């Protein structure tokens, strides 16, 4: 809670420790009780997961599964008591009932989630400025480890956009050095459609860890896909073109991670926050 007249959110991803019991991780409390205290500090209007929101197979029960439930008790604290989430489509998502966790925003006020792919649209309190937001499905636009009309579909919406800020998120990296690594039919796909209609960035989860790229275009990358597991990897550094990674960290001793973004009048703010509570790494990025 602060008088600050930007649009501002927390965007985690891999959150969530089910099956088994409980349905969270030390690592996933740590996460949750610093993105509470952080929003208790600066405010956040939303709050985006990256993907991966029950761990390994997603979600039996249309919205009536109890780990739908385990995470509501994890994100219990009167500071994020309520505040808006948006979901997004992880794979172990996709290993479950994805239709549930839609329907699930029926049953749940804080969850948002309409479809696998849709398209949010915000506004800083200094009017004229308006961001666009394109949460997609990755699993559905590739299949790397049914959408051709997805694909399709972004590209009239940002073809047509006319926001100042345009946001594109989903699960699968684009670019990223950890164990996973750049995802081909992305890098092929949607690369090409950021620097073409000009989007800002490109925020993602699956790789377990927090990093931002940035390629020769201005176009910045926000992995921040580190609220249930930590992976120290960077099998795939040589497949990212030197010079896109900015940050890295993926350290086995440390605990979550994720990202804090703050869109004013003239630029985006993306600063990295550890469990923890210490910054660890910011940059802004131009209108
Ligand atoms: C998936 O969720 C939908 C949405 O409520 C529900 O109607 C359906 O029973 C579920 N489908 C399967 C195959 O479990
Ligand atoms: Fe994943
Ligand atoms: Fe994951």
């Amino acid at each position: 809670t602060a008088p600050a007249s930007t649009l501002r959110f927390v965007a985690v991803g891999d959150w969530g420790g089910v099956p088994n019991a409980p349905f969270h991780t030390a690592r996933e409390m740590a996460n949750a009780k610093e993105i509470a205290r952080t929003v208790q500090i600066m405010g956040a209007d939303f709050i985006m997961s990256l993907g991966d929101n029950f761990y390994f197979t997603g979600v039996h029960d249309a919205n009536d599964k109890r780990f739908q439930e385990t995470f509501e008790d994890v994100f219990s604290d009167r500071a994020l008591r309520n505040i808006p989430w948006y979901v997004l489509a992880g794979n172990h998502d996709h290993l479950g009932n994805v239709s549930a966790q839609i329907a699930y925003s029926k049953i749940s006020k804080r969850w948002n989630f309409p479809s696998p792919y849709y398209r949010l649209r915000f506004k800083v309190p200094r009017s004229n400025i308006t961001v666009a937001i394109f949460m997609l499905d990755t699993v559905m636009l590739c299949g790397n480890s049914v959408a051709r009309t997805q694909l399709s579909w972004l590209k009239k919406q940002l073809a047509a956009a006319k926001e100042d800020y345009v946001l594109v998120a989903g699960h699968y990296p684009i670019w990223s050095i950890a164990e996973h690594g750049p995802t081909r039919c992305l890098v092929k796909n949607l690369r090409p459609l950021l620097a073409a209609y000009g989007v800002t960035a490109y925020l993602c989860g699956h790789d377990h860890n927090l990093q931002y790229l940035q390629d020769e275009n201005g176009v910045g990358y926000v992995l921040s896909g580190a609220g249930n597991f930590m992976d120290p990897s960077v099998r795939h550094q040589r497949k990212v073109p030197n010079g896109y990674l900015r940050f890295h960290y993926g350290s086995e001793d440390s605990l979550g991670g994720f990202t804090y973004v703050e869109i004013g009048s003239k630029e985006m703010s993306i600063t990295y926050v550890e469990a923890s509570g210490k910054s660890l790494f910011k940059t802004s990025l131009p209108r």
